[PDB]
């Protein structure tokens, strides 16, 4: 394990505290054994998400202070437009309040666009892996969300450079089975969140885009963690060994027609999202027509002016290789601590989180009893650290059959907010999980009490078995 | 006209400037003669809206700096929950990113809830006046938005205390015509924005709510300007002469079952919204399940923690009567200057804006050519002040006939952000509009070039009829 | 009277409240009938000073957030150095924590420098008018503070363009009487605070400086209100009718060798000061050696880095002519409201405050009895407004005689902070003072219960008669 | 070496960068081989001082935003007064712009007060150790600054619990030698900055006060690092094992009549100072009379209202034991990395810095050549770390025998990963220790040379 030094120093701090063991026992109980329902006061180190919990820079705060709050035509809207043209070469932007607002703007518009000439009667979206909000917006619009990530993502312990890659073979099979007229769009998720924050390679992105253009399919880059994906392409693809991060990013976006971004991830924000469209002005115009009732006027999209200002500055800071080397180096430090102590993880670690393979850590719990959640619950009761489950619990149920979607991966996700926690905080997280060495086989799964029909993991209430 | 002094002093400023006439003329053509498409840099004083442009206090900024950005369980969510219980006596909250996010959470839930028990077969919503994003969500979900504001709202020059009131006769007639089963909800808009920011009386709120419960109809308080409405109740209803503003608000919300709020108006914020539900936990649970895919997790709802913290403090500051007296007195001062000069306005002025009656100011322009928009564009080329149209352009086409919804009133809305402009800014606005007294005749209407199907006035480009 | 619109809009507000007459009377007695000893909570509109009470711009706050707090070599120290070269053409700067800190750094250095040559056996300083802390530092260093303002300043109701001017005949008289070897420095105070914020003409500054060089005498510009002085030069001097404000300022500082500045005035700050020296490197070095024990290291001078950053920005905003036009016009609006009702004021109004002539308003109270302080107290009891005395109270006793210095003016100063109050606040002040027309003849002065030996008006406790 | 986790998380960051080795030698050249003349843009990790470079909390920045900027009677002045009464039990406050502003207010007043009845004809001040600005103000007013730290502070490698103590024997001897009428005040400096940030025990503070009160001598507590001292007392005095940090502090200030404070240290500020007086109203009145010409009006003292607001909150946060344990543990972690690798340091480490003895690292450079400055320059050229010299360059040649480079650590600014960068730089200098040459004056000022002198390597 190698500690990589921060390429910054601290300017402002926020207190944290360890709640007592009896606080955590009561809190988890009151929260229905779902840490999503805990108050933050009951949490020590929060590893629930890397979304919106990032520490901004003094430059981002100063940009907020001078942000233009004008309802129409904010100065910051035009800076954000130029920045998106600078980084992605995309000519149209619509701000959104966060990533699932961008998906609510774009995905219904793509469906209606595809349904011209009476096509897309049995419509589907195709992705390496639809994350939860993305798949929910696909299915809420009456489509199937099809995930075709490479099967090397399924062998946790075996190294591979690109575990977020599309399976090109399955992509061709799905185009053959469904037909190009049913494929509303392809979604390239960079990095692949559900596979473990694992990068998609540039040739993979290129190859998927070639096939899509052959068949007239629209391609959307789910871009929440694009800077982490660009760093991995520079690190693992020899063809980009001497490229700047921005140069890799520019090339990534030659292989999509539009993007949906949660700016709460790699742009280092606490709120914000973005739709950018390359050159298709009709899809842009239709999305603007949906933005107005759902999000806001097309020059702020449900954001305050200051948050567009912070996003402009965040989009620059998130591409800095010195910062990305440290950020992804910190994730790698935590993974190497756990791996050295015999804890199975998705290897190599991805950009934003260590994914602990609980299918190997707790074999006595079947996947539909949520094994990673039993581990998460025990880790919290022992340490005050709050983690999150990326497995059968999050995967949910098939819209058609109403049964559990089969999960090939049962991950506990230790999600690391950017520039928030030190490597000493990582050591606490590592030692806490390692201290559970003798209790893993003792753990038992969980059973529902209240299950939402959609995105159930957020508010479900569980009971032990 | 009477000038009322600020109950505050200035702690931070932001420069503004006056574009040259050369820039304004050019900027308007580049904007398609739709001021909504002007860059803010081309605007001197911005009267487009009172939404999200407000100046916050130092205490509001301090609340932001210590805001808790946690994804789940932010301390500011629990503060917001207690604050809603304090102000409205409502036990459930869901934050939203702004008012139309709150509408998108709640209104589809209310429809499906009634549909699930075999009702709402031909569904309608009824309001004193649905505002545009509110009506847009009604229509997007397959329902009809019915507006029944008192006819006194159309008698602009004649003073009345409660020009936002429901027409009670018309409420009962619609309930009989459509049936209670088909009425998804009644929406009480306070103040009534479309009628000129005009207040709804307490006794009108109470009668509407009592009729609603007799028929099992859910009532939603559209609450963006609830503090301005409450100030008017204290000012004009003798029963509330000696009540506090909070006591007036507490009584107002006895006459609804839920609220949707744009916290960008009276809570004095730059972003933010809220759903609050009095005590219907099933509606609450259904609203939360829609919040998650559309807005965000149920304890931040598409807001930053710092914005929930700012809302908690702003909800307090927006009820302060010395602030409300000053704010509404500034709007009144602007209207008095215009009304002194013969310009017809909705009288008395409402809480957030002066509404100029352009059907009385420029009779030569027909309603479907948007006479208020012609006056707005001339005021911009003359002064750099950007105003907004509240008439046919905003009312739009009927989603069933595809033709112009008949506009009983053509208003140019001079909308005043809270604590942003001084009374000397008000004098500049009034002097410029009075300065167009000789050119109101020679003003002609406008036609469409690109018309959106929903909420057309925003991105539409207009062609001068000449 | 003419109301001039703010060339800004409001971005942040701070509550104020009117204390009840009962609280006012209790607080005034507890403060020893000296409003300097009132807590701010007992004050509605504060007109005690225009020092450190200004409202900053969003850009000033954005500069604070990114300020460099380094102990040595702050980025903002160098930016401030560059700003002084641009504005004043001066080559050396020493930041100070405020104006009297600048005077403490520089005045002892100028005296020892004059003595090292063998001179200064009976040392004096000469100014159009030394303000209080300036004269206190002159006297604390063993020198006499001689004031020779134009006689026009004593003719309060009669208009004159340049009531802050040096009396040229008296300058030569004092140079002949004391000898050039005894004059440590000439202090050009711009605007002349004690004469009523009244401007010094460019031709007067030039003639003073040329007389000073003739005799080898160092010239210091007391520059707390140099931008207001510059606006008056453009407005009233035909030579500069079409010059920019910055061009006026650059010409002003051709007529001095160094400057001491409270940045809490015209650079729109809440704290801060500055020494700038034109080119005399020896004085700069000696002043640096005194900066270290009294203020701090020479690259921050007792300021946080954020306050240097705000000063750079404020130096620029303080010179914008649209702002000065409004600021001075608001002072002029309040003065005109008072003058139209028959209240005698120093006319024309100066840059920062309206000076009410209380020798004429309350002729029954002798000067030694402080008639202006009687009007101030009455105004406060009536309205919550706190004003300050610029007469015999502030002038204090003479170090040699020990008795009251002869006061040629007895003013109540209504001091206006920058960008803080609106013209409706000005109307409130005007109506309050105008409403006291009947009570003016009935007022009675005060006596000393506790008199500090130096700068007695800040902390003295008085008792009516 | 044990790493102690931060009891906080990061809310706002500020970029740092490593300048190239060519920039370092060119900038150190322009700086005249004096690190104080480097711009910050030339410095990677700044270890020059723990004064004014601290990271504030979100609560401190919120307090600034609502700060009352009124000239007279700021809301935050009264808050600060109450906070001094709570923490110290002292009844009178005067804000100052920083520590040496507070000394400029109080020390000339104490001298005039002692002279009131034909006394103090040969006046002196006595301290466990006067810091530089403290000693400079004493001498600028015509007094001698006598330093009488315990002898165990001079044995750098040998542990002792209280290396900042007064030598009680010397205190009684100096009282007898100078007479209690010439002792204007005793200055108890906590922690003892010049001894290495080393604490003063409660019993030492107690006995010193008892002696002074018997002789009618005024006792001033120099309080810049009072919380760090309070932590060491609770950690090393068994009587206080179970006391809170605030209870320790309350007890400390029973043994003084006044305090001067740089709030730029333990109160976690970027600017700010404080005078507080226990109950002597006459000294308070005279101190206010000097505040007005020198600092500002007596309710802000040369501070913005926002900075007084931040001070009130910082005084609370600087007492938090979880934070102090981490803060003093991080300095100790750097010290242990160095001590475990054969680098001589003042042992144990103090509250705010690590002192490295360079006279033993470069046994080729004599005292008349500034060995610690050559190590500092060598450390800056290989890491970008700017440390300060406390040896033959702190000219106030006289004597020295102590050639220490100080590694001063700002509060809540640098991680233990930054500490490792620093330690590995100073340990990685083994290969170039022997080949390091001395430094000569290329340009020397007559006074305060280490602030502005220019040097050049000796060939
Ligand atoms: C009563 C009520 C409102 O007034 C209301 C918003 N009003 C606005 C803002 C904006 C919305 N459409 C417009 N058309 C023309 C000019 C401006 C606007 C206003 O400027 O009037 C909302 C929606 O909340 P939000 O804006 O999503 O947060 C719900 N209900
Ligand atoms: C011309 C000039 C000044 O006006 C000046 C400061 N003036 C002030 C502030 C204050 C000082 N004494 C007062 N007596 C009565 C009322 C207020 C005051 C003002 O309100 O007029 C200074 C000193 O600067 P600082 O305060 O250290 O930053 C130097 N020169
Ligand atoms: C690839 C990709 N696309 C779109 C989005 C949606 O963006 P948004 O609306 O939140 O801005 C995300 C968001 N991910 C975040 C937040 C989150 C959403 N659901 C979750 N379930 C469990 C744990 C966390 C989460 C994260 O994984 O922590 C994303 O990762
Ligand atoms: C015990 C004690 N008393 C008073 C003071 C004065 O407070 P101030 O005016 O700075 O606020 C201090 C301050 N010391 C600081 C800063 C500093 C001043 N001179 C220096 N020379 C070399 C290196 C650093 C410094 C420190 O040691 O780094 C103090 O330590
Ligand atoms: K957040
Ligand atoms: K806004």
């Amino acid at each position: 394990a190698k500690r990589i030094v921060e390429p910054f120093r601290i300017k402002m701090v926020e207190k944290i505290r360890v709640p007592s063991r009896e606080e955590r026992e009561a809190a988890l109980k009151e929260a229905g054994y779902n840490p999503f329902l805990l108050p933050s006061s009951a949490v020590y180190i929060d590893l629930l998400t890397d979304s919106g919990t990032n520490a901004m820079s003094d430059h981002q705060w100063a940009a907020m202070i001078t942000g233009d709050e004008a309802y129409a035509g904010s100065r910051n809207y035009y800076d954000l437009k130029d920045k998106a043209k600078e980084l992605f070469n995309y000519d149209y932007i619509i701000p959104a309040h966060q990533g699932r607002g961008a998906e609510n703007i774009l995905f219904p518009v793509l469906l209606k666009y595809k349904q011209k000439e009476g096509k897309a009667k049995n419509p589907v979206f195709i992705s390496n892996f639809h994350f939860d909000t993305t798949a929910a917006h696909v299915e809420l619009n009456g489509c199937k969300a099809i995930n075709i990530v490479t099967e090397k993502a399924f062998d946790s312990e075996t190294y591979d450079d690109w575990k977020g890659d599309f399976d090109i073979k399955k992509l061709k099979e799905n185009i053959a089975q469904h037909g190009a007229d049913n494929i509303v769009a392809i979604v390239s998720t960079v990095t692949c969140n559900s596979a473990g924050g694992q990068p998609v390679s540039m040739s993979n992105l290129k190859e998927v885009y070639e096939i899509a253009k052959q068949h007239g399919i629209f391609v959307v880059m789910d871009s929440a963690r694009f800077c982490e994906n660009a760093y991995f392409i520079k690190a693992r693809d020899p063809k980009y060994k001497n490229a700047t991060i921005k140069e890799v990013i520019f090339d990534m976006y030659k292989y999509a027609d539009a993007l949906t971004m949660s700016a709460k991830k790699d742009p280092l924000l606490n709120i914000g999202g973005l739709v950018a469209i390359r050159d298709n002005e009709e899809i842009f115009t239709l999305a603007r027509q949906r933005c107005v009732p759902m999000e806001g006027f097309v020059t702020y999209g449900g954001l305050a002016g200051r948050d567009m200002a912070a996003m402009v500055q965040g989009l620059e800071e998130g591409t800095e290789e010195e910062y990305l080397h440290y950020r992804i180096g910190q994730v790698k430090y935590l993974g190497d601590r756990l791996r050295e102590a015999g804890i199975p993880i998705q290897y190599p670690t991805g950009g934003h989180a260590v994914f602990v393979d609980c299918k190997k850590l707790v074999p006595q719990i079947p996947g539909d009893q949520f094994p990673a959640q039993a581990v998460i619950n025990a880790l919290y009761l022992e340490s005050g650290v709050r983690a999150v489950e990326i497995g059968s619990f999050l995967l949910g149920r098939d819209p058609a059959t109403g049964e559990q979607k089969h999960a090939d991966m049962e991950f506990m996700r230790l999600t690391i907010a950017r520039r928030v926690y030190t490597n000493d905080h990582m050591d606490y997280i590592a030692d806490a999980l390692i201290g559970l060495k003798e209790k893993f086989a003792t753990l038992k799964g969980l059973e529902f009490e209240y299950e939402p029909p959609v995105l159930r993991h957020f508010t479900a209430r569980l009971k032990p078995i």
